[PDB]
């Protein structure tokens, strides 16, 4: 697997807006919010969840990327896996969408698989 | 197990105001007090014990992520279980409160369960 | 042992002044000085000394929590068990306190035991 | 093997200019792009990868010190091993070059290995 | 052992003006230079080796410290112990000093062993 995986989807010049940490099921996981840059368009959510899913092995570095990314609320690309959290209430919440990868988008082009 | 469980309780357009760090029965614990934004209301009290409570495995997350909300103050929505912590004299200087999510507010929203 | 057993010592209203890093035998340690932040009365010294002591699995917790307070400069409540370290050049540059909790202060209060 | 090996290159004054964290074969893994400082030359890309090639050890302390460095935006020399990457489409997206090392750079010479 | 010994050297009121990390046999590894406050003297370079000297056990936490000093600019005490490390190539780049403490400087003593 990778983040590049054309089988992954993302989005690009997206600004992380909002933040949780949490619990579930055993693990810590956490989830963001991100919004287009300019303001059109429509939310993406995604969470990453301690020891869950083929993913697990990041969900640290991850976690801290997004903490970087949503303190300096700068442009950045989304990488995503869709339909890999199951749990329906925490699916209504959030997403199903799995976290695999975050990229800055400064003044050029995102930089990461696209 | 779920941070959004119904059984849990939360507090949103809440501030970190405070926060303490200790060590009991060998573990390393902390605790917040968290106020409303805007001054009204009674302080919400809440730890967590690194080794201790089903809502051990968060703990670093946790502490990482009140740290940070502590640091920038903005609003946010504490997620506690209630009845938790049971040594007399801890609970008489904090609460029994375990704290099990934290969730970024907008001024419209909070993004974690409800 | 619980960092509020009242066998402890507490100091209320203080700013961690200075801070050093270093290591005796085998064990990294850190050392904190405190000072009234109204400026009366005598220094605080109080050391923490990785997997030494009872307070040993706090030693991470707590030399983070002791480098953010120290950056900010806020008035903190310091906890210590006095005449642990018995190293006797180390405790006559530092003490023989360890610390064993750290609490943010208010106007009136400070978060934590007392 | 020691990232000032002659058979290593390395790339003085350059500027960190993004960032990316994702994950391959279940590794954490990030990459860097780099700029000279005058805006000269072709921008320099390495990627450092938790459990891949002999600098794995060094995971984690490069993406801590490459993280500050983005932050600051200070120039710096970037020490890297060629030809260590092989995936296609992971190369092609970014490039065989393994981050070795990063250096701090003085206003006349940057400290590291030349 | 002991930052402290007889057998170590220090230099006050300086101020840590370069940062390295690399990887030397597998090990992890950051270098420092300092200079005096005041711009006198011979800059101070000393390393520490993740998994060599007896200092290795002090890795993480003199590097966290010498981050932070590092960041802040303040005036500050290195601790080493000379003729530590022996691959010419390494010395003859950074010194053959071993880091062994930090502590803190104000304007007329410094927080720790002398
Ligand atoms: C640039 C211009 O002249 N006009 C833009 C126009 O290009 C916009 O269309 C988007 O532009 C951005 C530029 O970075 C992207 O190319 C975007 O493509 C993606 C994206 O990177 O976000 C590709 C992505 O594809 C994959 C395989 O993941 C799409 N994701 C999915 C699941 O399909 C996303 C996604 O569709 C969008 O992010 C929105 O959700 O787009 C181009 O679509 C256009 C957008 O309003 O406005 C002009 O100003
Ligand atoms: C409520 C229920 O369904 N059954 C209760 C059960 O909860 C009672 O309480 C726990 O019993 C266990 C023994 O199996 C422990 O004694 C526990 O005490 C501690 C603990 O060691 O886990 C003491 C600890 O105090 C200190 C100084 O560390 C408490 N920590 C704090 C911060 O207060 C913890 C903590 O409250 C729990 O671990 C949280 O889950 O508890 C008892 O609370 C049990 C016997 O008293 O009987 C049942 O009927
Ligand atoms: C070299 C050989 O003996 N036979 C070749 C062989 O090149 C082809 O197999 C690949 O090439 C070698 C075989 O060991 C590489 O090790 C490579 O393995 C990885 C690895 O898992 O270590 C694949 C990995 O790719 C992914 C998706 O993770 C590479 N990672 C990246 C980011 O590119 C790593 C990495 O390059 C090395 O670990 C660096 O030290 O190598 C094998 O997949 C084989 C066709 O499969 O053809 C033979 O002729
Ligand atoms: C202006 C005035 O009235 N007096 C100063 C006078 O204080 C100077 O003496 C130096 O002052 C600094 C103050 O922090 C230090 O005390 C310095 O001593 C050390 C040091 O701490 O840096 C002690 C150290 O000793 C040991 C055993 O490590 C010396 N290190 C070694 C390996 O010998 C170092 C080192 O020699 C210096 O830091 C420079 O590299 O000095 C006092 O020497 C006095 C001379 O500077 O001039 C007046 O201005
Ligand atoms: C009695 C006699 O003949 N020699 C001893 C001897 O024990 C000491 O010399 C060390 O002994 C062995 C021989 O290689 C060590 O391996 C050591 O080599 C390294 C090491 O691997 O630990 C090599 C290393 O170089 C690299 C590229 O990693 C050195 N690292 C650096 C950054 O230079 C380290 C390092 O210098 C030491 O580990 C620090 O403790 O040593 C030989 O140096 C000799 C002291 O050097 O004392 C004699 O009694």
């Amino acid at each position: 697997e990778w983040t590049g995986d054309n089988t992954n989807a993302y989005y690009s010049d997206e600004v992380i807006s909002e933040l949780h940490v949490g619990q579930i099921d055993t693990s810590p996981y956490f989830c963001i919010k991100t919004v287009k840059a300019n303001g059109s368009g429509t939310p993406v959510v995604a969470c990453a969840v301690s020891k869950q899913s083929i993913w697990a092995p990041s969900f640290k570095e991850l976690l801290d990327q997004a903490r970087y990314f949503y303190s300096t609320g700068q442009s950045v690309r989304i990488h995503v896996q869709k339909n890999i959290w199951t749990y329906p209430l925490f699916v209504n919440t959030f997403s199903a969408n799995a976290l695999v990868g975050l990229s800055s988008c400064s003044a050029t082009q995102c930089f990461g698989p696209k």
